[PDB]
């Protein structure tokens, strides 16, 4: 509504991101001439299509958080040639362009209470779609403003759905200024990827499916604790699962959480593990466990709960291709990073295939960041060659 007025209170599912001042960034390394004027038009046009982004959070007397509306007259790009303070109470979106040699660095900051990976990616893609239309044409494209995207509990309420479920047995058995989260990243040669892929569909599996196995195996090899299970959790976009489908910007965060207690022994086989995981998902979907369980992937930012072995979180956020860029500009790299407030127990893995190259990542304040990532690294290059 009018700036200063309350848009809506955040849903319990969204509060995680407010409680840990979680912000998500997306940086595109560029090469070429950035027509800043046109870029600013695209950013302004985008904001008019998603007027919610023009707000901030205010913790209500009732312990909850209010999404309060702001004005769009203040939100503009920020060109440069840390130097920045992300603050929930102030803004939830920041477009930072840093000019460089051949190309500059485009970086979008988005508070996670307004979008999960999918919703955000769609925005990032919209931005570049408008820039291309802004440079190609004098117009960044038509603007049709959308209403306040729904919270997950809102989406379920519209449907029947009124209102962990596997880690109960292993139970007790066996936000000031935000700071960047350390992020380690390892790549794979165009070839090594193709090798892992070929090995993939040569077992009725997928990169993501295998990758998780590799991650889960390694976790055991370094846990220095045998026979102790490894609780696994990953995101599931309920947008293609639920009743009338939900569109990416239609909801804030609609990523369900799929649990899976991996029990790796010294003989456990990659495909064996990979396939069991994939199958369990299907069983849960078929039983409506994922749809009806209030579990969301935001829980990832809450680390491991009491009385439970270290949870392994991994997001299959492989994406960002087919992204429009006018003639003369080209994307050289796309890195994602979080900026939750210090002390966030964020232990998370992630992967994606960029330019036909698999990219492994480990996020969070952890000792020997590239330790497991490397163990997992060589493991994804071994399995495809020597399996028989």
């Amino acid at each position: 509504m009018f700036p200063g007025s309350v848009i809506r209170k955040l849903s319990h599912s969204e509060e995680v991101f407010a409680q840990y001042e979680v912000f998500t960034s997306m940086t595109i390394q560029l090469r070429g001439v950035i027509d800043v004027d046109a870029l600013s038009d695209a950013f302004d046009a985008l904001l008019e299509t998603h007027p919610v982004l023009a707000s901030h959070l205010e913790q209500s007397s009732d312990g909850g958080w209010n999404l309060v509306a702001d004005d769009l007259l203040h939100s503009g790009i920020c060109v440069i040639d840390a130097e920045l303070r992300l603050d929930q109470s102030v803004s939830l979106l920041h477009l930072q362009l840093i000019l460089r040699e051949g190309g500059a660095e485009l970086t979008l900051y988005l508070h996670h209470c307004m979008a999960d990976g999918h919703h955000g990616a769609v925005l990032v893609d919209e931005l570049f779609s408008r820039y291309t239309d802004a440079v190609t044409t004098g117009d960044p494209g038509p603007i049709t403003p959308q209403p306040t995207p729904l919270s997950m509990e809102a989406v379920l309420a519209q449907r029947g759905i009124r209102k962990a479920e596997r880690f109960m047995s292993v139970m007790y058995a066996y936000p000031g200024l935000p700071q960047a989260v350390p992020v380690t990243r390892l790549w794979l040669s165009k070839q090594q990827t193709s090798d892992l892929m070929a090995f993939g569909r040569e077992h009725r599996l997928s990169l993501n499916a295998v990758v998780a196995a590799a991650i889960l195996l390694t976790e055991w090899q370094l846990r220095n604790t045998p026979h102790v299970p490894i609780p696994y959790v990953y995101p599931v976009d309920l947008r293609f699962v639920l009743a009338p489908p939900v569109a990416p910007t239609e909801a804030t965060n609609l990523l369900g959480a799929a649990s899976y207690l991996a029990e790796i022994g010294p003989n456990t086989d990659i495909v064996d593990l990979a396939s069991d995981i994939v199958a369990t998902l299907r069983a849960d979907l078929a039983n409506g466990v994922i749809q009806q369980s209030g579990l969301h992937f935001g829980t990832a930012f809450e680390g491991t709960p009491p009385g439970l072995p270290p949870l392994v979180f991994c997001t299959d956020a492989t994406s960002f291709p087919t992204m429009r860029t006018p003639p003369g500009l080209e994307i050289e790299d796309i890195k994602g990073q979080f900026y939750c407030s210090i002390s966030v127990p964020l232990d998370l893995y992630s992967c994606a295939v960029y330019a036909g190259q698999l990219i492994i990542e480990h996020h969070g304040h952890i000792a020997e960041p590239g330790k497991s990532l490397e163990a997992i690294r060589s493991l994804l290059c071994t399995v495809p060659s020597e399996y028989g």
